[PDB]
């Protein structure tokens, strides 16, 4: 039923001849293709700026609101170096800081997004007082919601991302590692406890849930949590990596549909969603990181299968967005490219970019927030700009 959710892929798969128009033998984009990306970015930015005039004033979040637009502009500033982009980011940061709701802790859906993005913007504008004030507030946020879930949009790893985002952008340990360590400990303890209570232990030493479901994917589920627990940034011990995380990863691997896709929740029989939030485009990160950490070929094999599912069924009728759209799906190819150095996957990303360059010409659904980072145009623009330098590309607000 995946076919019903996708457009047929109109593109030929990789060969040397077809790839030459997009990038050279070193994987560096051609000037021509680079400029075509740049031209579309400028075109879409105009539409986005106009569209955001109608966006909800109250939503300051990374996922659907102002801080996510600031994330885009910070990225464009880094890519292009145009000071006007940094100024745009400032405007959006200011809007976002007037929208704190005190209800959530995450980068994507909570107050950590505005605060972490603001800290970085202020730093980039040489505003030490405001940068430091934002960091203080961000650190303190780790109190307003204990017994949170563990997942990306509403839970502990979503807060961890905000901390990592500051540290990466300052290039120094602005948030002490000990802060990250203690959250990591809570996550691991939570997983062991739930697995024990539900007698998963033998097959899966860790287990997590959100909204009373065992979500499997990146946004709300196991694949996102395990991707994080396997990151050197989180400093999980070798002992816990092998005894707790690896067998829990293997359990997720075992949930794979015959197609190579993954169910949204444990026990789901319908093979339908090919999204970052649910399915192969989000689970692929766990597989790739598992390969990097454990070096077992099965993980790489599974990642290849993810890429094939996405190549076939990844041009979504849903639209061009990151959370569940063609641009988010294209990032799966970039992560596999960056692991393998196989230009086939850079090519696939470029062809998905070609699709996005025809934005609005396919009869896609209009997103609920048509201009947002995760549902809308800002995310598509983010992807196009990130593709300019493929080796540095990372799925925003998620990939490390
Ligand atoms: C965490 S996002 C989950 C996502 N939700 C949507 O696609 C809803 C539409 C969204 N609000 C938009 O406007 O893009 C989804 O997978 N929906 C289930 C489905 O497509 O059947
Ligand atoms: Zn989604």
């Amino acid at each position: 039923h995946m076919a019903q959710r996708a457009f047929p892929n109109p593109y030929a798969d990789y060969n040397k001849s077809l790839a030459e128009g997009y990038f050279d033998a070193a994987g560096r984009l051609t000037p021509e293709f680079s400029q075509r990306l740049t031209n579309k970015i400028r075109e879409l930015l105009q539409q986005m700026e106009r569209g955001l005039k109608s966006a909800d004033p109250r939503d300051g979040t990374g996922y659907t609101g102002w801080a996510g637009i600031a994330v885009l502009y910070l990225h464009l500033y880094d890519v292009f170096g145009d000071p006007a982009y940094l100024q745009l980011a400032h405007g959006y940061v200011k809007q976002s800081l007037n929208c704190l709701t005190k209800r959530s802790i995450t980068f994507l859906c909570g107050d950590a997004g505005p605060l972490a993005v603001a800290a970085v913007l202020y730093h980039k504008m040489n505003n030490e007082k405001q940068a430091e004030d934002c960091i203080t507030r961000l650190i303190h946020l780790n109190k307003i919601d204990p017994h949170a879930p563990n997942e990306m949009l509403y839970g502990r790893i979503g807060y961890i991302y905000a901390l990592l985002f500051v540290n990466k952008n300052f290039g120094v340990e602005k948030i002490p590692q000990s802060h990250i360590q203690q959250i990591c400990e809570t996550i691991l303890t939570s997983g062991e406890n739930l697995a024990r209570k539900r007698n998963f232990t033998a097959k899966s030493p860790l287990m997590y849930e959100w909204y009373q479901e065992y979500y499997v994917g990146a946004a709300h589920g196991l694949a996102g949590i395990y991707y994080y627990l396997m990151q050197p940034s989180l400093q999980v011990s070798q002992g816990k990596l092998h005894s707790l995380v690896k067998p829990s990863v293997d359990y997720v691997c075992q949930l794979k549909f015959p197609s190579g896709n993954y169910p949204p929740c444990i026990g789901d029989n319908r093979d339908l969603l090919v999204h970052w939030c649910h399915g192969a485009p989000g689970v692929i990160y766990m597989l790739i990181q598992a390969y990097k950490v454990f070096r077992e070929e099965k993980y790489l094999c599974d990642a290849y299968q993810c890429a094939d599912v996405i190549w076939q069924y990844g041009l979504l009728k849903k639209g061009y967005g990151l959370c569940h759209g063609s641009a988010g799906n294209a990032y799966a190819f970039l992560t596999l490219y960056n692991l393998t150095q196989d230009m086939k996957y850079l090519y696939r990303a470029c062809k998905f970019a070609e699709w996005c360059l025809e934005y609005g010409e396919h009869g896609c659904r209009t997103p609920d927030t048509p201009f947002s980072l995760f549902e809308g145009m800002a995310g598509t623009i983010y992807f196009l700009a990130d593709l300019l330098v493929p080796t540095k590309a990372r799925f925003p607000a998620f990939e490390l």
